[PDB]
């Protein structure tokens, strides 16, 4: 593998601009041991940061390829945005800390040639201008290029820095006019003040250090291919920061004892014998600082930002370096961050960023993407004064180091993926530490700006929270959400008590769920967010061909249920007929708790038209659904297609354990029957009318149903009228048998042939339930033909009590032409 | 409703504060200033108010406990979180009520004579006896909770109206002091901001906001009202309209009565005399001069009997100052216990268990009684009143926020049970509450607002995971059902294709009492990578079968949750055992969480079993092939080199015979794997076959030790193996060719199971092979922890259920726990 590779682009992402041209001031303004505090500071967050990263690399997506996948499949859906926003605008604005110190540099270097000064902002803002110029002039095209470019630029900045504890080693008369000695004892012992004369506090310069430390995270997700991309990686960029800790421990001391803090550009102000008051660095020789305590020293240690590159020996190769450095940490933050956009938009966790994502030449890069990155980090460029922007660089990076530490402890805390530990002091705990202290610290630098940081972080929290995006668990990695799901149930299943609640759950049996559609609504109406509702289907054929059409059957359904706005699980089943399947569905269907305790179906409306024996299926149905104890719903609408705008009448006339009562007030809640009022009808006596209302009313108030009013009936159980019993015997005549007219031999013979046959005998008998059923359809026609809504309680009769033409009869004349009708018969147990 | 629960509230909110800082605080922050700071602490009271009345509107008729409310309306992590930062912030605050009921006490003292030691040792002393005799009341005071409560808001009006009387009377011995009677000459001097000693406008707020709290400690904690819905939110804002309004017409009636600095000294009443005063003091004659230039004594500033000063009959005011402070500790200490056995009878903290136990006419935690008043006489031991009063401040405030963040976050994220129908409730105004809560809690202290938000987030992160691991705690199912619900449906919606292959097992045991190591065996490579249903087929009379069901149903779940296996128990009733698994492998599962494999232990004791039970087991494995399953058949024994996992891979049934070991290394019980494959190949070179099974595995992630090319199979084994198996099928075995035709014709007809000449004959080649197998298991793998190896198949109808059932006890005889895998050829490198 290429360590060598990442070991270059780490390094060369470190040892930028404010490696070396800032520490003078670092250490002048603070000291020596202050320094080395803000140096190992710096160096702990960004370990632990590292080793966060770290075990985003070598494990939990190993296979995956790419920064931006892994960060969030392995971490979370939530977790990986958020970073990537925040760490690209980290990467947006070390583009204009990078060529503003390019500008300054270049500023420097004019200032002396130049006979008069140009207005110094004025100055910074073109030359950044034209440095981003160059950038993009660059990043265009090309990636070998810099692959290579930073082996080769790594040996000249390992020179620069050479060059800077060399240029002590080698003293001059020509360098004593500017305040410079030569590794003196005096300069350390000097330069080791806790406290010094900048107003400028400690955490200013830990701000004012702290991203040159940042920018490891390029080489462990950023960086993509390169050979080896895993399990060497860590390894190498571990040792990055490790190697480049030591060496800003290195220059800072050789800098503290190097040169004194403030210092006269001048031949003179130097005392021939002055043992005592200790003026200068150099107390008995006093070559250079005098007289300048008060008055403004031209070439001071903190007072001149870059003495050190100056003074240094052999400074035109100095000068070189800088320009390389600074250069070549801009290339890779500006090669960074508009494709770190770019990687975002394609992902469309955020779809009001989606377009952003352009890739107009060969490579995916984004035109769009390259301009607004231009436009951002040039509006950070229009600072031109560096010691105030900083911060802000250093605030988003330390704030995107602080959530992805954040993410590496949940991921390791939830472990939805596999998430192995593979590597040494994995520890969650301690990646959590350096979370919280890197929030602490974070806040304490520019209070303000922090605190719009925590406000940009609670808003990405908001966003993602209630927007939940197929995106990464939806693509590729399903196994989240299937574990998330599977943990859920289990939790479910482990509750002890199920009597409290009803729970309303509907097997509907309808074998196409694009047929029927109005149907499925009105159970969508009632089951939305209380229950679970299952569209069986019952697929009779060839065993051989079975599976493959009903996996195909499952994926179309399954699109349809899901693009129009349901929440219904498809459930095929393979099944001689109707009844065994649909067995097979009410005894075995469901996960622990989450399985139907009501079964849906529609009215058969071509019973007439239909074979007797797919009739006796649908009767035979009903009653093993009773025989389970399911509540059946029969449902009978014009499927010539609902809207809510009087009433759901409901017709409270059997006790069956309250479902009649539940499934209207559910329908109430969704919204869409918010004004409907619910207008209950019972059937009691006449003398009996007070009575029967009030306990109704406390009834319903036990139901928290708020009636509208409460309507008793006497006109049941009447004679309906001369018509309607005509037209039912018309409806009974294609199936009646006439025994009567017909020989008793004849008569047992088409009973035997066709058992279907509706008889003279329990006609009569069951003379009485067909007038209520007939009366009951009366009624309806009177009182509810204005109703979105009807609900009653659907006749029963014991198994084999009635023919099956005659219960479906019964099922057809209490139903006959009213609005949508809903016969509801519930399982004794209570629903409240 | 409305008067049964505003006079609890009302005696809640007016406390301590009122009488004896209001003054003081109209006296270091202007007029304008107070009214800014009563004006947004009531702005957070009733961002509050709405928080909590669209939680007591969510749906449910009556709950007893307001942090129950809290727990089944949001959760259990944030119903915890809350409930444990309220209960703290109550406790705290009761140390503040009696530290104020001291003072007055001890100032009282200073108006008198009597003086027993330095006063700021009396507040410790008297703080720790009104501890003492508020413990004698706490313990039983159903007479004074509820009869006392409105004589004490009749005294409470009472005083106020005293107040305002005082206000209106003007006398001369109020001269020296601050007192003039709603005059606009000392309204101009008293109206500016006058900050002294270090105070700041967020520090006069910090000990404000103790006055603007415990609107839940009022009426919501008791959870007693006729209508729990409604009467709520009018208990409880309707209580701050009363409130606030009130407390700003003190801060101005103050502000016109009372000048900012006055002398005690009646010797500086000065002559009417031609003298400037630029100040508002001599305004009116009298100068109040020498109290500015030194340390003062009265005049809202360096006195708190000034509003005594100025009302009348200053026994009642001070009987108003004491009944108030009193009843606001009573409420507080009524309401922080209970709420904290509510929390650990609810057992979201496991180690807070000992603190739910109680004993009485109503059960009450003496355990939350002694801690609470242990750590108020600790907070007693401040005496310094400006540094109590903060910290107080800040637990409100964060039991405040934690209130409207989690509020909002369930509205954000479409919680299940979110239909709250308030009559005007917003999610931006709790959001914003929360936000501006948390920044108030900030700026007036850094280190209490630093400890608070690292307690929450210790708690938060404890909550996650750690309490959700197997007893969540909330015993309201809404919570978790619904909640599954929109999961299952995040399944089903996502196009998985055939690419997510899971090892997803319907295990066929009856009683998961019985072969407990069998289920943990199949728990061990489906724990977190699959699903598990234990499924039961009952056998019975269909009239008993629901109850019998449901019993065995509660129990098995109960068995299957308490020990660690995360396994569904779905049973199913049939007449059959086939019947019973054909509904099972039809229908059982929702969405994309369906069985994928069957998994069958091995039917010991077989041979004393009927044959027709064992050809009913046998046709399973048809059934199961057919509907496209994978079949593993467990032969572990029940009486429960190195450590080594064996492979034998004699057959390509799409990589379930390699996936399983697999499954299993990535446990902790299964850590030290060393897995050795074992292939049969013809002869050749054997490192071709042996580098592309390889190959094949380092596919699978297998991490082998090493694989093994054995030729030795197909061929004769020895022929004591062959006698044995001879004998374990004599018994079932038809000899045709003995006997004569008819008799064969009988026995056949009569028993088809039957294994016949012609099929031994026929099948001679494969029973020598799995006999053979056998042979090499016990040379091979006799020490290994585990044996995988495929199934034999035979065709449907092929192969009388006696000989395959003894093809599979002949390959698996003396042998580790074996595992006999064949998959439907699906998962190649899908998982
Ligand atoms: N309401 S119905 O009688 O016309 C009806 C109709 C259907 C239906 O076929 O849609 C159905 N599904 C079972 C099935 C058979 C074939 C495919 O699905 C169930 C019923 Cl009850
Ligand atoms: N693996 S087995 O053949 O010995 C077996 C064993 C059992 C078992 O009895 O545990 C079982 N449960 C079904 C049942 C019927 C009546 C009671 O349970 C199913 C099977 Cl396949």
């Amino acid at each position: 593998g290429w360590i060598k590779g990442v070991l270059v682009r780490c390094m060369l992402n470190i040892w930028g601009v404010m490696l070396f041209i800032r520490l003078s001031w670092i250490v002048g303004q603070a000291g020596i041991g202050l320094s080395v505090l803000v140096i190992m500071m710096a160096t702990v967050v960004t370990t632990i940061t590292g080793l966060s990263t770290s075990a985003i690399a070598t494990n939990g997506f190993v296979r995956g390829g790419g920064a931006y996948y892994l960060i969030s499949r392995s971490l979370g859906p939530e977790f990986g945005g958020a970073i990537g926003l925040i760490f690209a605008f980290a990467n947006a604005v070390a583009v204009a800390m990078y060529v503003v110190g390019f500008a300054e540099t270049v500023v420097e270097l004019l200032k002396e040639h130049s006979i008069l000064m140009i207005d110094e902002i004025n100055d910074i803002r073109i030359i950044g201008a034209i440095t981003v110029v160059i950038l993009l002039g660059i990043s265009v095209a090309g990636m070998e290029w810099e692959a290579k470019a930073q082996i080769v630029l790594l040996v000249i900045l390992l020179l620069a820095i050479g060059d800077f504890v060399i240029g002590t080693f080698i003293p001059l008369e020509s360098k004593k006019p500017k305040g410079f000695f030569g590794y003196k004892s005096e300069i350390f012992n000097e330069n080791f003040g806790p406290d010094f004369r900048e107003e400028e506090t400690f955490f200013s310069v830990f701000a004012i250090f702290f991203p040159a430390a940042t920018g490891i995270l390029a080489g462990a997700n950023i960086s993509g291919d390169l050979a080896d991309p895993q399990s060497a990686i860590p390894k190498g960029t571990l040792l990055a920061i490790l190697i480049t800790t030591l060496v800003y421990v290195g220059i800072a001391v050789s800098v503290g004892s190097c040169v004194v803090r403030d210092a006269t550009g001048n031949v003179n102000d130097t005392i021939v014998t002055e043992l005592t008051n200790c003026t200068s660095a150099a107390c008995k020789l006093n070559f250079d600082f005098s007289s300048c305590e008060s008055s403004p020293c031209s070439y001071g240690l903190m007072n001149n930002f870059q003495v050190m590159s100056m003074v240094s020996g052999f400074t035109p190769l100095i000068s070189a370096g800088i320009f390389s450095a600074t250069l070549s940490s801009a290339l890779a933050s500006l090669v960074s961050a508009p494709k770190i956009f770019q990687a975002l938009c394609k992902d469309n966790i955020y779809p009001a960023f989606q377009m952003f994502a352009k890739g107009y030449g060969k490579n995916n890069e984004p035109l769009r993407g390259y301009i607004l990155t231009f436009l951002i980090a040039l509006g950070f460029i229009l600072i031109a004064e560096l010691n105030v922007i900083a911060p802000i660089i250093s605030n988003f990076f330390l704030a995107s180091y602080a959530l992805i530490n954040f993410s590496v402890f949940h991921a390791s805390l939830a472990k939805s993926p596999g998430w192995r530990p593979a590597f040494k002091y994995y520890n969650m705990w301690i990646s959590l530490l350096g979370a919280i202290l890197c929030c602490i610290v974070m806040f304490v630098i520019n209070w303000w700006a922090a605190l719009l940081t925590y406000v940009i972080v609670l808003g990405l929290y908001i966003y993602v929270t209630y927007k939940k995006p197929d995106v990464n668990w939806g693509s590729s990695t399903q196994a989240l959400t299937y574990l998330n799901a599977l943990q859920h149930s289990i939790r479910l299943s482990g509750v002890e008590d199920h009597v409290k609640n009803f729970r309303p759950q509907c097997l509907v049996m309808t074998g196409a769920p694009n047929s029927r559609p109005a149907l499925l609504h009105l159970v969508h109406d009632f089951t939305k967010n209380v229950g679970l509702m299952i569209c069986g289907h019952v697929h009779m054929g060839p065993r051989r061909q079975a599976m493959k059409e009903m996996s195909i059957d499952q994926a179309k359904y399954q699109r349809w249920l899901i693009k129009n706005k349901m929440k219904a699980f498809y459930a095929p089943v393979h099944a001689d007929d109707l009844r065994e399947g649909a067995q097979y569905l009410m005894q075995a269907a469901g996960l622990g708790r989450m399985k139907p305790n009501t079964l849906v179906l529609g009215f058969k409306k071509d019973w007439l038209q239909a074979d007797m024996r797919d009739v006796d299926m649908y009767i035979n149905l009903f009653h093993d659904a009773f025989d389970i104890q399911y509540g059946v719903v029969v449902i009978r609408l014009k499927e010539g297609l609902k809207q809510g705008k009087n009433t759901i009448d409901v017709w409270w006339l059997f006790d069956d354990g309250g479902l009649t009562l539940l499934i209207p007030y559910l329908l109430t809640t969704k919204k869409k029957w918010k004004d409907c009022k619910i207008r209950v009808f019972i059937g009691g006596k006449i003398n009996r009318i007070d009575h029967d209302r009030r306990a109704m009313a406390t009834l319903l108030s036990k139901f928290r149903i708020d009636f509208s009013d409460i309507m008793v009936l006497g006109d049941i159980n009447t004679k309906p009228k001369k018509e309607n019993i005509i037209a039912f015997e018309e409806i009974i005549e294609p199936y009646r048998l006439h025994e009567d007219d017909k020989e008793q031999d004849i008569a047992d013979k088409m009973k035997e042939d066709e058992p279907w046959r509706i008889t003279d005998n329990e006609l009569e008998l069951y003379k009485t339930k067909t007038y209520r059923q007939i009366r009951l359809n009366e009624l309806l026609k009177e009182h509810s033909s204005t109703a979105n809504i009807i609900v009653m309680s659907l006749p029963v009769a014991r198994k084999g009590a009635v023919s099956s033409a005659l219960y479906m009869a019964w099922l057809e004349a209490l139903s006959k032409d009213l609005p949508p009708i809903l016969l509801v018969r519930g399982n004794h147990q209570s629903v409240l």
